[PDB]
């Protein structure tokens, strides 16, 4: 099918490795440090103590038989730009890299890695909003401007309806789903019930639900 | 109201750096001086401190914070004591980094508010990615159902929604299009889709790699 | 023409001391301040600063240099981010020294204007007097053409410039000749070459060869 | 054939032990890093760990066999100064070494080194003056007054003429040769044709020169 290189067996790389391995691809671990590696093994198609900066020592995994390789070293600049270099030149067809900030961002840019990942900093703004409202549970951007919201329910909405309490005539956003008691109503039909600490999936412009949060919540 | 982040790291110093950017009352901590210095711009404040002594929390005024969030990831030993410290002196509100499954029990059994595991969340996100090249980004509404977007292959290339069902056919219900940047928010059938428009479908997990697999 | 030699090496401290000498603004920056402190007498102005900081590197007022070197040539990392530091603040020659041909294809993408490898070039040059013992010092005028300071043998003590004749025997021309500290530029044949004198010979690098072979 | 021996694999005693052995000569690659000798192995006619400071080490590597042994040991005072002494006491023909500053130079003339480099120190000087005068491509020092230097035409010089434009009695520096578009004209007759950008090597007095380059340029 497909085959998938980790180089660099950090708690992110390592988490790649982990479940490509537990969905069942072929996966090689790779990481300079004996420790990591022999760590890895049982969660590995395949383990090996490896120097990814030194070309012979990448030919050596056969390198150039992986479809997707990714870099999950962010700690280290050096060690990060050499080894996409290396495989950029090798012809991998997918690196995908782990960056540390904005400034390793465009050096790995600039020598053709071909998708960069914030694990940190994306995480970081995702449990910020959480924080600043305390009502958001989780979410996913579709836009700049248009968002998926999961909402838990405040006592402002217990025992509460749909066809009473609507949202896109009132704010021009669309109820996807409710959680009560682990249950799952999706595409729920109005009338439904909603309880205290219920998850409410609601749907719509960005700034039109934090609005239906103030006066409905 | 008020926010404490101790420990700089890329994950601590990208929550200062939001909830600031955001306009709140964020406290930036750190051990090391050249970290507080760095986020000083970024932060409401900025205070060099070691937050395993507490005279030294004290003097910082932690109680005096609604939300603690301990970013110290690397640290197993650094990190206990201080969550240990914040539950002791009694904060509310008490958000840590774990590095790995043993952290998490260790900070679970010292109280503890909520638990983060920033990388090996994002790993199985990337993995997903890698597995399934369709699926750009998605949310998990639980265990079995879910919310994903997905970019369209040829396979879909002037298509029309209700020409090519989701829902009749695989159980699933499409939420949005996005062609060249414009974004139709609950399409009306029948609506064209373009070959690398962003799909967002919803419904079961297994029924939509299903229809990845037959559709796309 | 204000010159920025960021980092003083023995290659970075060579430029900042010479560009001074002939009397140019050069402005000596080094992370190290020992470095700084050195070259402050052999400098227009010496600047403790990490060149891998944006904020440091416009506090140095770099944006007012035509040209910048960053003579960081065993750090990789310091060296390709403070070059890509240099090209996104829009500096117009930015000539940097590299360590290996790896770090060469870094900089290279990343916009360095001109790449200088001092200990590869000085080694392939010096080898080449070791290789051959009579060649002295050489200028490369493409991979082919070449001219080449000859140390005379007693194969050519006492000879005459016409006498023994390059123009015609081997396709090459002299150019020099110093005997005794004396120079005589463009000889007229015939000239007396006396032994361990200085000769320049110019032409094709395989028809000299040919000459020291059968002429000394 | 003559037997060389460079120890101290840096970036310039890698680079003699490279062409050395590109030229097909006899090389022995010496360095006290295991790493650094594994790398240069493919590149050398040998490679052997040791340290040049123990003298039963140098032995081993039978030393006294090598018409010429280069010290490119140019950080280390300590070891540069040991290595070359017991060169000098081993009877070694030919010693070469690099240098780090003026110190190390006393200090290696005192102790009888043949030939003393500072290839960064002489490096630097060149590149300043191409920096200075940005016409300068390239140049060689036949002493301290007399030079001959490789220049890049200036728009000043487009479709000019050689004894048009004479230096043979204007300046009193003889024009050597011209490159344009890759092609060499060697020893030139007047008249020829100088495009812009077009290598101009000129030959004469350091001073006479810049006048050239000042009023013709
Ligand atoms: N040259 C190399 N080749 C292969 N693996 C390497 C190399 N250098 C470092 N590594 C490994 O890559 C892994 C990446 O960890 P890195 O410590 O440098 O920090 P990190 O990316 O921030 O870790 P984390 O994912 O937990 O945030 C480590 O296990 C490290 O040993
Ligand atoms: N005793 C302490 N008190 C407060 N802060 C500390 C203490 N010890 C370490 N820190 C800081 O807390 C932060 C925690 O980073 P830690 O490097 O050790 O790894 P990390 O949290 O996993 O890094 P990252 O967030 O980038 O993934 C660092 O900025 C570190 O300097
Ligand atoms: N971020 C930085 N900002 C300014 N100067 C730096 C920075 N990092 C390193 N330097 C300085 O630049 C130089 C780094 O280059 P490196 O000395 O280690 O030597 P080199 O270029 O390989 O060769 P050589 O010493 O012969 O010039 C050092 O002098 C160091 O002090
Ligand atoms: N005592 C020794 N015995 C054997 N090998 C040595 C000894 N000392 C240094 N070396 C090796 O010789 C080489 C000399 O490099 P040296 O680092 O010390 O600086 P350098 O001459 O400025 O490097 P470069 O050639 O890049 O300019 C290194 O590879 C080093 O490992």
């Amino acid at each position: 099918n497909k085959q998938f290189a980790v180089i660099g067996l950090g708690r992110f790389g390592g988490s790649i490795v982990k479940e490509l391995h537990r969905m069942g691809h072929e996966v090689l671990a790779v990481d300079i440090n004996e420790e990591k590696v022999n760590a890895y093994a049982s969660y590995a198609t395949h383990a090996v103590i490896a120097n990814a900066t030194e070309e012979n020592e990448l030919l050596s995994l056969g390198i150039r038989n992986f479809e997707y390789v990714i870099v999950a070293i962010g700690a280290n600049i050096q060690a990060s730009t050499l080894t996409t270099l290396l495989l950029k030149e090798l012809d991998i067809p997918n690196i995908w890299v782990k960056a540390q900030n904005y400034y390793h961002h465009k050096v790995l840019e600039k020598i053709g890695a071909d998708r960069i990942i914030h694990p940190e900093k994306d995480m970081g703004v995702k449990i910020a909003q959480s924080l600043s409202d305390e009502n958001v549970l989780n979410y996913i951007d579709l836009s700049d401007e248009y968002s998926i919201v999961e909402l838990l329910a405040t006592r402002k909405l217990d025992s509460k309806s749909i066809i009473d309490l609507n949202v896109r005539a009132k704010y021009g956003c669309t109820i996807l789903a409710i959680k009560h008691h682990g249950d799952i109503c999706l595409s729920p039909a109005p009338e439904d019930i909603i309880r205290e600490q219920d998850c409410l999936v609601i749907m719509g412009h960005k700034k039109d639900i934090k609005r239906f949060e103030n006066e409905g919540m």
